[PDB]
RNA sequence: GAUCGAUCGAUCGGCAUCGAUGCCGAUCGAUCGAUC
C-alpha cells in the first residue's frame, strides 16, 4: 500500500495523543491518509472488550463516496465494519441500527443533524472519534456547527458521559471578516473554539519534504482595458431608453418607485433598480380591474424587456457580442411563442428594426472583447511552451461557461484546446445543471492522458472534488475570499505552474492583493497561536465557548403566529383572479395544490406545466405532479400576488414559508 | 439513470436603512417527500 511520509506522521502526532487537533496542510499532501493513520491508531488503543466508533463527516456526495471507498479498502482488512449513510440511502435499516453495528461511519453532517434533532441518536457519546473533512466550514449555521453545538451543549452544563475526540482536516482556516493580524487571530481562536480544538498542528519540521509533493504556483495579474468604441452598447442603450420612455409614459411615476439615483445601463445597480420597479409595479391598486390589469401587464412587459436588455449588456462585456445577441434573440423568440400582444409586438418590432445592424456589429473582428484577446494570448503562449498543458479556467456564471466553451471551439488560434464543462447541480431559471454521473464522467476525461485539454468550471471545481493536477489556473474575473483564493490557487500543484487572474476592473486586482495579505496574516496568526501554552489556549477557547453558548441559548423565538384570514391569489403578470387561499391544500408541507373545479378553468396545461388562461398572459403558474395515485397540479407562490379580502394590500412572497396562512392538509376524500 | 416540489446552509457582488440589519442577483453544497 502506502508508506506514511515524515510530515504525514508529524501532522498525526498531536492527534494520536488524544487531543482535539486542527490539521492545516496544503491541498494534495495526503490529509486523508493522515486521518486514516489517526483512526487506525485510535481503534487499536482500546483494550479487549471495548470498541471504538469513528465517524467521518464529508460535505459532498462525491467526497463522501470517495472517502467511504478509501476507508473500506483500507480498514476492512483489519476486520472493521465500514459503512456510509447519505441522502441516496434508502429509508431502511434505521440509523440507530447502523451506527450500533459498524465501527467506521462515513456520514454527511445533515444526516446526523436530522437524527440528533429527531431523537434517533440521543447523544454524540456513541462515537469516540469525529473527523470533519474541510473543517473550516464550521461557521455561523453550517451543519458542522450544529453538530458542534450539540457537542458543546453536552460538554458545558448538562455533563453527560464521555465525549468523542474532534479532528478537522481543513487546508485554510480563512481569517476572513478580519482586517489586521489581531482580528485574524481572534477569528482563528473562535474557529478552534467552535470545534473544541487546542492544536493547529502544521508542517514545521519536514517542510523541505512537503514542498516536493505540493507546489505553490506563481500568481500573475492581467488587467485589460475595456473597449472604447462600443456600438453594441450604444444600440442596446438606445433600446433601453426607448422602453424606459414608454414605461414612463404609461406609468408617470417610475422615478419614485425606487430610490436608486444614479443608474447606468448594463450594471448591477440598474438590475436592482429594475427589479425593485417591477416588484412595485405588481402591487398596484385602482378602482378599475380592467385598467389595473392592462397597466400592470404592460409594465410587467416593459420591466421584463428592460431586465433582459440589461442582462444582455452584462453578458456582452464578459463574452462576445454574439453571445448577448443570441441571448436577446432567444428571449424574443421564446416570448413570441407564448402569445404576442400590441405592447409586446411593438417591442419586438422595435428590437427587429435594429437587429440587422446589431448582427453586423457583432460579427466584426474589430469589435472583439480585449479580455478574450488576452485569454487567447495566454493560452497560446502556455500551450506553445508546454503543449501538454491542462487548464482549469475558472468562470463565475454558467452562461459565461457555455460562452467560453463556444468561443474556444470556434477560435482558429485555439485549435489545440479540447474544452470541458463543469457546472454545479440544481436547476435554474435558464440552465438545467449537471448531474453527479455527468460530473464524474467529465472529471475522468479531463487528465494529462487526453480526451480533454481545458476544464471550464464555475466554483464547483475548487472545494472538495478530485481533479487532475493542472499547469494553468487562469481565473476569468473570479475572486472571492481568502479561502477561495487558496483553494483555486491550490488546484494547480504541478511543478512550474502559473495562476492568471484576468480582469478588466481596477479593484479586483486590489481584492486579490488584499486576499494575499490576509493569507499572510493567517499564517502569522497560526504561527503566533502555536506558541501559546496549551492551558492558556484551552482557557481562552473555553471562555469563547461559554460566551457563544450564552449568546446562542438566547435566540429561541424564531416562530410567528399563522394567519387564518382569507386571501386571494391573483396572477402576477395580468393580475387576474387565480384562486383563494381557502382552496389551497398542502399535501406534505411541500406540495401546495389547489382544491376546486373553479381553478381548473383558470389555467392551461402545455410533466405538464400550467400557465394562466387569460387572452395574452401565458404566465407560468405551476406544474403537474404525480402523487401516489393522483395527477393534481401544484402552484408556485412566486407567480402570484396575495391580496387581502378585508383590506386591499397585495404583499408579495418569494417562497411559501414566508406566506403565513392556515395551511389545511390535503385529504383525498 | 432522469426528474418534480419544498427546505436548509455557505460564498461573492450590488442596493436600502440605522459596523449592524434587511433585500436583490449570481454560484455552490446538502436534506425531506413523490414520480418515471
Ligand atoms: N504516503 C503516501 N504515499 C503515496 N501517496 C500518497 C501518500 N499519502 C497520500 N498520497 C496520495 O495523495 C493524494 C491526496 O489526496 P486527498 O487526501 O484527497 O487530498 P488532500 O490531501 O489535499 O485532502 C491521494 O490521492 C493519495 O493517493
Ligand atoms: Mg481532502
Ligand atoms: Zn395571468
Amino acid at each position: 500500500p502506502f508508506k506514511p511520509r515524515n510530515y504525514q506522521l508529524e501532522l498525526a502526532l498531536p492527534a494520536m495523543k488524544g487531543k482535539n487537533t486542527i490539521i492545516c496542510a496544503p491541498t494534495g499532501c495526503g490529509k486523508t491518509f493522515v486521518s486514516l493513520l489517526i483512526c487506525e491508531h485510535h481503534l487499536k488503543k482500546f483494550p479487549q472488550g471495548q470498541k471504538g466508533k469513528v465517524v467521518f463527516f464529508a460535505n459532498q456526495i462525491p467526497v463522501y463516496e470517495q472517502q467511504k471507498s478509501v476507508f473500506s479498502k483500507y480498514f476492512e482488512r483489519h476486520g472493521y465494519r465500514v459503512t456510509g449513510i447519505s441522502g441516496a440511502t434508502a429509508e431502511n435499516v434505521p440509523v440507530e441500527q447502523i451506527v450500533e453495528n459498524n465501527d467506521i461511519i462515513i456520514l454527511t453532517p445533515q444526516i446526523l443533524v436530522n437524527n440528533l434533532k429527531k431523537g434517533t441518536i440521543p447523544s454524540l457519546s456513541i462515537f469516540t472519534l469525529m473527523i470533519f473533512d474541510e473543517c473550516h466550514n464550521t461557521s455561523k449555521q453550517h451543519p458542522y456547527n450544529m453538530i458542534m453545538f450539540n457537542y458543546l451543549d453536552q460538554k458545558l452544563g448538562g455533563s453527560s458521559g464521555p465525549l468523542p475526540q474532534v479532528i478537522g482536516l481543513t487546508a485554510s482556516v480563512g481569517v476572513g471578516d478580519a482586517k489586521n493580524t489581531d482580528e485574524a487571530l481572534d477569528y482563528i481562536c473562535k474557529l478552534c473554539a467552535s470545534l473544541d480544538a487546542s492544536v493547529i498542528a502544521t508542517v514545521k519540521h519536514n517542510l523541505e519534504e512537503l514542498e516536493q509533493v505540493v507546489y505553490k504556483p506563481q500568481k500573475f495579474f492581467r488587467k485589460v482595458e475595456s473597449r472604447i468604441s462600443d456600438k453594441f452598447k450604444y444600440i442596446i442603450a438606445q433600446l433601453m431608453r426607448d422602453t424606459e420612455s414608454l414605461a414612463k409614459r404609461i406609468c408617470k411615476d417610475l422615478e419614485n418607485l425606487s430610490q436608486i439615483q444614479n443608474r447606468e445601463f448594463g450594471t448591477q445597480k440598474y438590475e436592482q433598480w429594475i427589479v425593485t420597479v417591477q416588484k412595485a409595479c405588481m402591487v398596484f391598486q385602482m378602482p378599475d380591474k380592467d385598467e389595473e390589469s392592462r397597466i400592470c401587464k404592460a409594465l410587467f412587459l416593459y420591466t421584463s424587456h428592460l431586465r433582459k436588455y440589461n442582462d444582455a449588456l452584462i453578458i456582452s462585456e464578459h463574452a462576445r457580442m454574439k453571445d448577448a445577441l443570441d441571448y436577446l434573440k432567444d428571449f424574443f423568440s421564446n416570448v413570441r411563442a407564448a402569445g404576442f400582444d400590441e405592447i409586446e409586438q411593438d417591442l419586438t418590432q422595435r428590437f427587429e428594426e435594429k437587429l440587422q445592424e446589431l448582427e453586423s456589429v457583432s460579427r466584426d473582428p474589430s469589435n472583439e472583447n480585449p479580455k478574450l484577446e488576452d485569454l487567447c494570448f495566454i493560452l497560446q503562449e502556455e500551450y506553445h511552451l508546454n503543449p501538454e498543458t491542462i487548464t482549469i479556467l475558472f468562470v463565475k456564471t454558467r452562461a459565461l461557461v457555455d460562452a467560453l466553451k463556444n468561443w474556444i471551439e470556434g477560435n482558429p488560434k485555439l485549435s489545440f484546446l479540447k474544452p470541458g464543462i463543469l457546472t454545479g447541480r440544481g436547476k435554474t431559471n435558464q440552465n438545467t445543471g449537471m448531474t453527479l454521473p455527468a460530473q464524474k464522467c467529465i472529471l475522468d476525461a479531463f487528465k494529462a492522458s487526453g480526451d480533454h485539454n481545458i476544464l471550464i468550471a464555475t466554483s464547483v471545481a475548487d472545494e472538495g472534488i478530485d481533479i487532475a493536477q493542472c499547469n494553468l489556473v487562469i481565473l476569468y474575473e473570479y475572486v472571492g475570499n481568502v479561502i477561495k483564493m487558496i483553494q483555486t490557487r491550490g488546484r494547480g500543484r504541478a511543478r512550474g505552474s502559473k495562476c492568471f487572474l484576468l480582469t478588466s476592473n481596477a479593484g479586483v486586482i486590489e481584492k486579490e492583493q488584499i486576499n494575499m495579505y490576509k493569507e499572510k496574516m493567517m499564517n502569522d496568526s497560526i504561527l503566533r497561536l502555536q506558541t501559546w501554552d496549551e492551558a492558556v489556549f484551552r482557557e481562552k477557547i473555553l471562555h469563547i465557548q461559554t460566551h457563544e453558548k450564552f449568546i446562542r441559548d438566547s435566540q429561541e423565538k424564531p416562530k410567528p403566529v399563522p394567519d387564518k384570514e382569507n386571501k386571494k391569489l391573483l396572477c402576477r403578470k395580468c393580475k387576474a383572479l387565480a384562486c383563494y387561499t381557502a382552496d389551497v391544500r398542502v399535501i406534505e408541507e411541500c406540495h401546495y395544490t389547489v382544491l376546486g373545479d373553479a381553478f381548473k378553468e383558470c389555467f392551461v396545461s402545455r410533466r405538464a406545466k400550467i400557465f394562466c388562461a387569460r387572452q395574452n398572459c401565458s404566465h407560468d403558474w405551476g406544474i403537474h405532479v404525480k402523487y401516489k395515485t393522483f395527477e393534481i397540479p401544484v402552484i408556485k407562490i412566486e407567480s402570484f400576488v396575495v391580496e387581502d379580502i378585508a383590506t386591499g394590500v397585495q404583499t408579495l412572497y418569494s417562497k411559501w414559508k414566508d406566506f403565513h396562512f392556515e395551511k389545511i392538509p390535503f385529504d383525498p376524500a
